């Protein structure tokens, strides 16, 4: 039909012929547009995910506000995503939880049970989260604040983000997009409650390539310069994301895990450790290597899992992701979006009116 009020009809009912939005298309900085055509069904299934990623967006930057829990936040917004996604197992879903990473937390951060985290007036949350159609990823991020003191700081980071999205293309070196990436970033100086900053790049957070079901498909995109010279191929998709910040520039692993997914490369583990092996089934049946969290897991009826979880983080078979934060007392900010190198032309296919 058209969407409700508040969103609740699944993208696929708005477009009932199957054909979804592309997103913003782009020149790059016969046999190639029948290549294009081949993939198809593949971009079709990130736009459908990119749309249901626009709608939920738009939904949570309507409501969310200084008061309410991490918790409330983050089941508000998953809720919405499960909607109009059309969620079905392993075949449409949330890729991975809900971030939304607070103040020198840059990523990594989704509450866990019990946590009575509230957001605050001064908070600088970075909401970070994704959908997927058949395994096909939108990672899409954008930081919230309610003090207009941080806004060239958030600025400064979004300019960097789209800087590294011009920079993008087929044969461009990962290295170049790095320093095109730094050197609008640190064009910017910011002025929080009276101390100045020149804005840093997080230089040990990147972008990366985006494979079926796997999040990160292992080609990493800088955000400042000397990285490698690895160049961007045809047909592959990224996650272009940039993070700033008032602090050392550096994060470290802090706070309590709540993050994990399952390693991409490991195969069939065999194990009789009772509580182990069903909670191995669990993940296999209900995430696949597609990130998780421990609220999704109290979801889904477990408990007494810690120690199970424990044991399949030692031995390999499921990897944890914890909270990367900068120093205490420093800021940061984070924008991102998905683009798909498609043999004619580059798509931003999660670009909205809003980001
Ligand atoms: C979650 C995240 O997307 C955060 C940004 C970036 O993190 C890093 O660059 N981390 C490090 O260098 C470790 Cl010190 C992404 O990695 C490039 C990272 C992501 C994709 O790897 C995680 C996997 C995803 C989830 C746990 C949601
Ligand atoms: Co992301
Ligand atoms: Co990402």
């Amino acid at each position: 039909k058209v969407q409700t009020d508040p969103p609740s009809v699944p993208i696929c009912d708005l477009y009932p012929n199957g054909v979804f939005p592309k997103g913003q298309e782009c020149e790059y900085p016969e046999e190639k547009k029948a290549l294009d055509q081949a993939s198809e069904e593949i971009w079709n299934d990130f736009r459908e995910a990119a749309e249901a990623h626009r709608q939920v967006r738009k939904y949570v930057m309507s409501w969310i506000k200084p008061g309410m829990t991490m918790i409330e936040i983050c089941e508000k917004l998953e809720d919405c995503s499960r909607k109009l996604i059309k969620e079905n197992g392993l075949n449409a879903g949330l890729a991975f939880p809900t971030g939304c990473s607070l103040n020198n937390c840059a990523a990594h951060y989704t509450p866990n049970a019990g946590d009575t985290t509230v957001l605050q007036y001064d908070d600088i949350c970075k909401i970070d989260f994704g959908t997927h159609i058949s395994g096909r990823i939108i990672d899409c991020a954008f930081t919230v604040t309610f003090n207009p003191k941080y806004d060239t700081l958030l600025k400064a980071v979004k300019d960097a983000t789209n800087t590294g999205i011009k920079c993008a293309g087929i044969d461009v070196r990962l290295c170049d997009v790095g320093e095109a990436i730094q050197e609008v970033m640190e064009s910017y100086e910011v002025e929080i409650d009276g101390k100045t900053y020149q804005v840093k790049p997080i230089r040990n957070l990147n972008g990366h390539s985006i494979g079926q079901y796997r999040i990160h498909a292992g080609k990493t995109v800088p955000i400042v310069k000397g990285g490698e010279a690895t160049r961007m191929e045809e047909g592959e998709v990224y996650a272009i994301e940039t993070f700033g910040s008032t602090g050392k520039g550096v994060v470290h692993d802090d706070m309590e895990c709540s993050h994990y997914m399952k390693n991409f490369d490991v195969g069939h583990v065999p194990i009789r450790l009772p509580r182990t092996k069903h909670l191995l089934n669990v993940i296999n049946e209900n995430f696949g290597t597609l990130a998780f969290c421990r609220r999704w897991l109290d979801r889904l009826g477990e408990s007494k899992y810690l120690m199970a979880l424990k044991n399949l983080c030692d031995l390999g078979i499921v990897d944890p992701y914890p909270p990367l934060c900068d120093i205490k007392g420093s800021y940061t900010a984070q924008f991102e979006h998905t683009i798909l190198l498609r043999p004619t032309c580059k798509e931003v296919v999660s670009r909205g009116d809003d980001y």
